[PDB]
């Protein structure tokens, strides 16, 4: 029905969306979004932190009740779980050293190591369009160990969403020497064009009330205020 | 400039204008009306919670920049803060238990304890019109503690505004044994004709602007849309 305590699973390795801080506290625009969605439907929310590859199964095991983890909405994920309406747009791009040639293409990526987070939409674009053409796909848990292997030379490109790379790495002094290398690779039916909150297919009423609550947060100006402490561009798109 | 982020003070204990849900979300007609005014004014206002007898000092100490708290536009208060245009009408009535007397005569209040919210217009009238006359005026800090002491028999009448009493108490199942009653009590100087946002006299540009935004929420229909979430009659007047 509408559960009185909902357990939201998150992977806390993805700034600015969800990440831990000095005071250990969970922090980020997806965290802020869910806190506000929860008050608004008026129920107690607790966050469970797990790796992103474990969330979509924990949900089907009722170990958690929602997923908020910048989880992009895609045709394939949707033939297993349900999602709210679009919370904001996502785009994928590879990050490269400023001194590395590396392309969105089997050409200059041939025989290079691209790192992807396990469970993600770009781990699966990397296996279907890119490993057969000879570029090696290295999967990780913890988005922060991918950026850390990139700056150490261990991998040659880091593959993930644009705004997290941008805000969480390239605008930080550790990504000063790095850059996006190439466009966003285009695959609308694999990547999806936005993220949402993941929910079981059978919970139609907790899904309907989250959609209403979010709708309202976009119309009274609460979304624009929550977005503005992280972004100076329009995160939502349209 | 014109301020980017405005502090708004509210006492959130005055259903149906401002109150909180179990999760702390500020809810009510005054909350809706502020947020649409902020959006149209293109400003980022935030709500600070404070007992209404603190709100006019807080705005003098530049800790808040606005008051939205069902504050009556009066001439006594017009001598030290400025107000916006009339947001909606306000009337004062006493709330009394069924038949149990304290009836339409000032003499029937002699020796009875009349509960009032501290800092209010009814408090100011109580001690001018009625406390010289042998009636006991008891001031409280949250409107909810005036209705629970009425119920418990610890005071004999509760004096606050008419729509708040009726929609927050009399039409709720705790208010079933109660009614309006007591002498008709008027003083146009002390009481409003209605309510406005209260601000500093110094910040005149915000008023022209909030005034403008309000004016157009009203020809456009967003006022009527917000009011019908709450009232089945004209809250504005005519
Ligand atoms: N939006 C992408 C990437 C990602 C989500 N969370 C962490 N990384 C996905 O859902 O797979
Ligand atoms: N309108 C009345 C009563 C009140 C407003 N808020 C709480 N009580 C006043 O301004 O005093």
């Amino acid at each position: 029905a509408i559960p009185q305590k909902i357990r939201i699973g998150t992977d806390p390795t993805y700034a600015p969306f969800e990440s831990k801080n000095a005071q250990g506290e969970l922090v980020g625009f997806d965290i802020d979004l869910a806190k506000e969605l929860c008050k608004r439907i008026n129920t107690q929310c607790t966050f469970v932190e797990n790796p992103l590859d474990a969330l979509i199964p924990s949900l089907k095991a009722k170990k958690i009740d929602a997923i908020m983890s910048s989880l992009s909405i895609t045709e394939k994920r949707q033939q297993e779980i349900a999602f709210t309406d679009k919370l904001y747009a996502a785009d994928s791009r590879l990050v490269v050293a400023k001194n590395s040639d590396i392309q969105p293409t089997v050409a200059s990526l041939k025989g290079k190591r691209v790192g992807v987070l396990q469970g993600t939409t770009q781990e699966t674009f990397g296996n279907e369009h890119w490993a057969p053409k000879g570029i090696e796909i290295v999967s990780y848990q913890g988005q922060d160990n991918i950026y850390s292997d990139l700056t150490a030379g261990r991998i040659d490109a880091a593959f993930q969403d644009e705004v997290a790379a941008s805000e969480g790495f390239l605008k930080q002094p550790v990504g000063k020497d790095y850059k996006f290398g190439g466009p966003a690779v285009k695959d609308e039916k694999l990547f999806g064009v936005g993220t949402g909150m993941g929910l079981r297919k059978e919970d139609n009423e907790l899904r309907e009330a989250l959609n209403k609550a979010f709708a309202e947060m976009r119309a009274d100006g609460t979304y624009e205020k929550l977005a503005k402490k992280y972004f100076d561009f329009d995160v939502y798109g349209g």
